[PDB]
């Protein structure tokens, strides 16, 4: 047996960040572009392990401009990418700013 429950609330306000899971080891930057082909992407987020930069972390995120982009992304929650299947869910708008000194 296995429970089942899900229901996220897309960010009514942009930008629209998409969350991907169960990504392969071949998933490259170009793969994300083609995966979301047709939609409007502003940038691709691909975090790498804090130790092995050559290896992917495990999750992928992409920035969108139009709302339709995110909607279509959810349809790729099953779409088999390469040799494995990935899931698409609504990602929380997690932002962070920093600052630095300066002399001279």
């Amino acid at each position: 047996g296995s429970s089942g429950s899900s229901g996220s609330r897309l960010p009514k306000s942009p930008p629209y960040t998409a969350f991907l899971g169960n990504l392969p080891y071949d998933v490259t930057e170009e793969s994300i572009k083609e995966f979301f082909r047709g939609l409007n992407i502003s940038a691709v987020r691909l975090p790498r392990e804090p130790s092995n930069p050559e290896r992917l972390k495990g999750f992928g995120y992409a920035e969108f401009e139009d709302l339709d982009s995110l909607l279509s992304a959810l349809s790729l929650n099953e779409e088999s990418l390469g040799n494995k299947r990935i899931r698409v869910d609504v990602a929380d708008q997690a932002q962070d700013k920093d600052s630095g000194p300066s002399s001279g």
